[PDB]
């Protein structure tokens, strides 16, 4: 909401303005890589025990 | 009212002085606009209620 300052003619009379605005969300991500190795699966599976 | 300082000859002899001005008022105005809208009139009026 914007204000006024009343002036005198012939400055045409001004009326209180208003502003209605909206915004749209924007989207991103992040990434990290955990990779294992073959035998380490056998040890955790228990197969190579 | 303006004052005197009494001098000597051969300087001429000055007299008391008095000054009267009267200023005229200067006039102006200001302006602001309230404007409404139609469907807003019907509400407050009680009509569309």
């Amino acid at each position: 909401h914007q204000p006024l300052i009343a002036r005198d003619g012939p400055h045409p009379v001004e009326q209180p303005v208003h502003n209605y605005m909206t915004k749209v969300i924007d989207r991103r991500a992040l990434n990290a890589a955990f990779s294992l190795a073959t035998e380490a699966i056998a040890l955790l599976t228990g197969e190579a025990l």
